[PDB]
């Protein structure tokens, strides 16, 4: 059985690295992490630009 | 990085009220709640009728 | 086996007045009413405003 | 024709005032609004709760 | 309040049984599961034929 | 001219049998059903579980 | 309340023919029709092409 | 860099037509407009039947 | 077991004569063509106006 | 590089065996097939019910 | 309340810089500018690629 | 006529360069591709992490 998390990464460089900000904190967190899903996409826009990239990240249960 | 669970809220008043009863459940059990995306409205038709919204609430993660 | 029909009601109050204006009609008309889904909302813009809310009315069917 | 603007109306109040929010200022700054479309809802939690809601709000040129 | 998961069960058989398979490990570790809503569908094609159902699966929280 | 109606069928054992239930429905009450597309699957989780197709079927009129 | 019918009209002239053949149908057998809007369209292809307009066209009820 | 705006054009002749009306009236007032695409189609049935095709309509900045 | 192309026919005069020179290429190259849906519409806005309709047209194999 | 075919399968029996026709027939005229995604189910309701679903069956290029 | 405009950036060198390039003109053009919502991405293919970012670019009214 | 190929490019570096990965592969085997439009983004994470985006490369028939 695989379960998905629907985290939001952030990068001030670009949308991919904003994607691997969530696959990291999902791989500091669960184990057996095998793929993301991109779901949506943005950019707060402040002081700097943050880029942001939400996915659904799956992981294997057991 | 943010992550969002997806509650759905209850209410016999309003939509408006329903979400905020998923938002009030959230911050009992979370920290940093930050805002909250209305996924699905509907309405339990029973003894009475009872409104439900789902949203998926953020909260920042750490 | 449940069949649903597409109802819009209006308020001019609430988007959820509006929702029950629809389950009303539905249960005037037809029997066992067991829950609607909101498929739409807008607001009709005149000599007053009309909240409107679509909502699919499921009812069991016998 | 009719042409429309996204706007994100909100109130601390409820859904349906934060659309009323929206449709006021188009009828501040357009004529001949007709009506508005609900396209996404949800709430900004900080201090307070702010019920968002975005409506494209129609109105015919000329 | 209900809270769902995102689960993806597995079946060597059918598409129902891996709709099972998830609900079977939702209610492992899960109490006062309600129901599932079947969001995904797909084949895993390798040494054999796995089929993927991805449901949320909600349950009351308390 | 073809009208479809929308049903909800179920069934203990499968979400083809859930179909069929809908299908079978349409077919005792209304003449010239010809295709049914699914819309919508999920489980209800209670004390069995009962798989549940929602079907728009279509038939045509005359 | 408004109440929709899913139609789909037929027309071996063109998309907005079938919307009328839709709309035709529906006017022969309900009163306070009020306005259509176009969900899908298609063509069959056999001996001649046959231009489809699904329509689900909404009837002010009472 | 190109905008778009969401214009509704109408006809009594055809939903080809009602995009055509947005278009003339988009490249009355702006300068650069390069492509329309469809997003939605109706038809307001009144004392006449009036199609009405919505279409964003892009024009390249400056 | 039928097979999808995705083709955009073209068309000066209208959106259904687009559909139709989407699918008299996919007959001029595939047997058994059997129905197309439309997937999207478009226009082309140049020295003239090409209307575009995106079709799936499906055929038999075999 | 991954590419995908677009095919229908159909089945007497269940929406799983139909997805197993059009995987049959992927794999008996492509190498490397390495998934299929249900994107829609019907069923054909003529002298006896065709269950049907369509697969994007995915296989790798080279 | 905050107002949406549609605009799509364009990059010879990645998706995110074409995002940026329509927050700049943005920028430029409007104040408070708070947010951006990518909604479509593709790539123009000629003598060179050009990314294309379309975003949804929020502003705060007054 | 256009027709679009739905193709899965990969990358360990970024999603831009898993879109041209695509591209590439479309290039080679075929003559006049003309756009690219992204339907999905992911990242296969294993031994190491491979963006993934799968895009509709159009191409002119003739
Ligand atoms: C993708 C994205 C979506 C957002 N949507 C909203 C929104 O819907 N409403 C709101 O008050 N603030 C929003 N915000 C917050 C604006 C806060 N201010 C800022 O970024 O300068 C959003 C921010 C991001 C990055
Ligand atoms: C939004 C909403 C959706 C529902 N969908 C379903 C449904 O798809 N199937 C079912 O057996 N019961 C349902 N139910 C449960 C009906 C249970 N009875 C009742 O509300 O009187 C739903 C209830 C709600 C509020
Ligand atoms: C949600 C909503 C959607 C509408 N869409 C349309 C529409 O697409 N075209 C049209 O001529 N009139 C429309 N109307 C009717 C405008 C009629 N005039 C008015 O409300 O002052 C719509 C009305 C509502 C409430
Ligand atoms: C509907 C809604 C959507 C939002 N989406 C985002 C978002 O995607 N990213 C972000 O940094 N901030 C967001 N925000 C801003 C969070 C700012 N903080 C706060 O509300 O306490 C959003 C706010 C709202 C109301
Ligand atoms: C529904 C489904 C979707 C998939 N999507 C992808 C995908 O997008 N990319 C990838 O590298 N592998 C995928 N895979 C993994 C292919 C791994 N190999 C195999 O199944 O023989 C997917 C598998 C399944 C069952
Ligand atoms: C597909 C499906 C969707 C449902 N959605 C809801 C729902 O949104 N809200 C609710 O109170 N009950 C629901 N229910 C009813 C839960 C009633 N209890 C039970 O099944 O043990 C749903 C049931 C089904 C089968
Ligand atoms: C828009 C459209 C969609 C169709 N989809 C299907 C379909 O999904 N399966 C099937 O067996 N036949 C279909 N058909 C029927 C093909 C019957 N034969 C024919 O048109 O020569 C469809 C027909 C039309 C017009
Ligand atoms: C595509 C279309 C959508 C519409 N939707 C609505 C609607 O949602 N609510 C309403 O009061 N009036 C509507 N109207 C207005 C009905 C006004 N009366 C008429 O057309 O005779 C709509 C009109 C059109 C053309
Ligand atoms: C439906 C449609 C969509 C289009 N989308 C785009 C687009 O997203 N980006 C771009 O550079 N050019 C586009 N174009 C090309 C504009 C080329 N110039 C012209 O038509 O005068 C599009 C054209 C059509 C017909
Ligand atoms: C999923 C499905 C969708 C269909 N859609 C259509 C359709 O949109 N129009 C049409 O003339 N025939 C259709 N058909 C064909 C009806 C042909 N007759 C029959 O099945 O007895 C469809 C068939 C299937 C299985
Ligand atoms: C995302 C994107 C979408 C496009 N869609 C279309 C389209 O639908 N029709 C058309 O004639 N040209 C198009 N074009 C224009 C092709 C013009 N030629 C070229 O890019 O070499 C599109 C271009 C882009 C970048
Ligand atoms: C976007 C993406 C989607 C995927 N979806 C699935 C999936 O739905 N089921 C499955 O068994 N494997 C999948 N996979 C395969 C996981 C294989 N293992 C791995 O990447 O370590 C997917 C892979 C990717 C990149
Ligand atoms: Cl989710
Ligand atoms: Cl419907
Ligand atoms: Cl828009
Ligand atoms: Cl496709
Ligand atoms: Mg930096
Ligand atoms: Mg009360
Ligand atoms: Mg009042
Ligand atoms: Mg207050
Ligand atoms: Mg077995
Ligand atoms: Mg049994
Ligand atoms: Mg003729
Ligand atoms: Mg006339
Ligand atoms: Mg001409
Ligand atoms: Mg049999
Ligand atoms: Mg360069
Ligand atoms: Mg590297
Ligand atoms: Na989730
Ligand atoms: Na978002
Ligand atoms: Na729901
Ligand atoms: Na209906
Ligand atoms: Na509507
Ligand atoms: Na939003
Ligand atoms: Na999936
Ligand atoms: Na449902
Ligand atoms: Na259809
Ligand atoms: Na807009
Ligand atoms: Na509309
Ligand atoms: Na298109
Ligand atoms: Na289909
Ligand atoms: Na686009
Ligand atoms: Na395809
Ligand atoms: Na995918």
């Amino acid at each position: 059985v695989f379960k998905k998390v629907l985290l939001t990464g952030t990068s001030e460089e670009s949308f991919t690295a904003a994607a691997d900000d969530a696959i990291d904190r999902a791989e500091d967190t669960l184990d057996n992490v095998v793929w993301a899903e991109v779901v949506d996409q943005g950019v707060a826009i402040g002081a700097v630009r943050t880029y942001q990239t939400e996915v659904q990240v799956a992981f294997e249960l057991d």
